[PDB]
């Protein structure tokens, strides 16, 4: 597995031990040999749940999600897939790593995407070997692989509104149930029905998921609403997931403005990552896998896989060579290499707009490259009347940085700005000049 030019895709089941077992096995092995090794995890949960696995080795732990003093002579590290994507695009010294293990690879934000496309790209050059562990690696056509204990699955209609009746399978449980929405607006809606009914609800999303999964060890609880976050190795003791099988598609239109598409079938990868959250106790055979939807290959055309290669055109490789994303996933864009490569200082704002901007991907590309500066906000209100974001169903309005309260219009609309209340606040900062 170690030796240059090989990329292994590790792709036992759900629940097998590649994270628990396997993955220490591989790092006694690397650290033997001499290899300086990075282990990519998706979220700070999982990467604190790795040094739990890998306690007694010497790794550095690049997070403060892991507090622990470390020894300065590891040759391992590890980091999360957004802090290594990060790294490399910034004028900082990323080691040229002998082997690259990245956990959960099927993770589909751009950050994780672009960690494969450069990684994939050394180890086809001859310098590097890699380590891809996951269940369902990308094309995979199989919504119901093995498990740990036989699951029973049902397609069954899943409520995606408040019901008053005709769903009394949902509430008649009495045990722990997962369910996978579409949107946080879509689950905080279902989360209220299932509070009026007397159930003790818990909400994750990308935004809050380290601080609200702690509550699912510290407190009793019957249901836990999740957006497909949780399909990157999050833990959960739990006997039934009910499914939507449905996912938002950011989608560029036009070349100018994305939107958030659907709700539309989630790719079979997605539902074999969402039932994988149970069937994982042998000692308990018969949790339940509800299922609402069929799926569908929902990532061609999918906003992230273009956002992939406008992070990729930014990295440096090797002179003007550009690294390719990761063959199986290749054909999810029409792009050309090369398209979005910025000069040095439009880099620079580009990295920034991303990094403290926290604006998506495709926004910060466009107002880098039309030569904006990190600062200057006017672009937030000078767009054309059909770009204005609306608050309550009346135009949003902020106080500038000049003290002029303006409706909030933005040059481009990225509909990741406003999908929900805490993303509108957030935008809303932003346009004002507050970070
Ligand atoms: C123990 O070694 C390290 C700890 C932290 C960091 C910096 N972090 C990395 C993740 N994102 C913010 C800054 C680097 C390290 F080498």
């Amino acid at each position: 597995m170690l030796k240059k030019k090989q990329l292994t895709v590790l792709d036992l089941h759900p629940g097998a031990g590649k994270t628990r077992r396997v993955l220490p096995e591989i790092v006694r092995e690397a650290i033997k040999k001499r290899l300086r090794t990075v282990i990519l995890a998706p979220t700070r949960v999982v990467a604190a749940e790795m040094e739990e696995a890998l306690r007694g080795l010497p790794v550095r732990y690049m997070t403060t999600a892991v507090n622990v003093t470390h020894s300065g002579t590891e040759i391992v590290d590890l980091m999360c897939h957004a802090t290594f994507t990060s790294r490399l695009l910034q004028p900082i010294r990323v080691p040229n790593y002998n082997l690259n293990i990245m956990d959960e690879a099927h993770f589909t934000d751009p950050s994780s995407i672009a960690a494969r496309g450069y990684i994939s790209t050394r180890v086809e050059m001859g310098e590097a070997a890699a380590i891809f562990m996951t269940a369902t690696p990308p094309g995979t056509r199989d919504a119901f692989p093995d498990s740990n204990s036989p699951i029973m699955d049902t397609e069954v209609e899943v409520p995606e509104r408040a019901w008053s009746s005709g769903f009394d399978w949902v509430t008649d449980h009495s045990g722990k149930t997962v369910w996978f929405v579409p949107s946080v607006r879509n689950g905080n809606e279902i989360a209220a029905c299932l509070t009026k009914a007397g159930k003790r609800v818990i909400q994750l999303s990308r935004k809050t998921f380290e601080t609200e999964f702690q509550k699912t060890k510290n407190q009793e609880w019957d249901f836990v609403i999740t957006t497909d976050i949780s399909e990157m190795g999050a833990n959960f003791k739990a006997d039934r997931v009910i499914d939507s099988r449905r996912c938002l598609k950011p989608v560029i239109l036009d070349g100018e403005r994305v939107i958030l598409a659907g709700p539309m079938p989630v790719t079979h990868a997605s539902a074999a990552q969402r039932r994988g959250r149970i069937g994982r106790n042998p000692n308990k055979p018969g949790d339940e896998y509800m299922y609402g939807g069929g799926c569908a290959e929902t990532d061609e055309g999918h906003a992230h896989w273009l956002e992939a290669r406008m992070l990729l055109d930014n990295i440096y490789l090797q002179d003007g060579l550009i690294a390719s994303l990761y063959r199986p996933e290749a054909d999810k864009v029409a792009a050309i290499e090369g398209e979005f490569k910025l000069r040095t200082e439009q880099r620079k704002t580009f990295v920034e707009l991303m990094k403290r901007g926290d604006l998506p991907v495709w926004l910060a590309y466009q107002v880098a490259s039309a030569g904006i500066t990190y600062t200057d906000r006017r672009w937030c209100f000078d767009g054309t009347t059909n770009n204005t974001i609306m608050e309550d169903s009346v135009p949003a309005e902020v106080w500038t940085k000049y003290g002029e309260k303006r409706v909030l219009k933005p040059r481009w609309m990225d509909a990741r700005v406003c999908s929900d209340h805490a993303a509108l606040k957030s935008f809303k900062e932003f346009a004002a000049g507050k970070r």
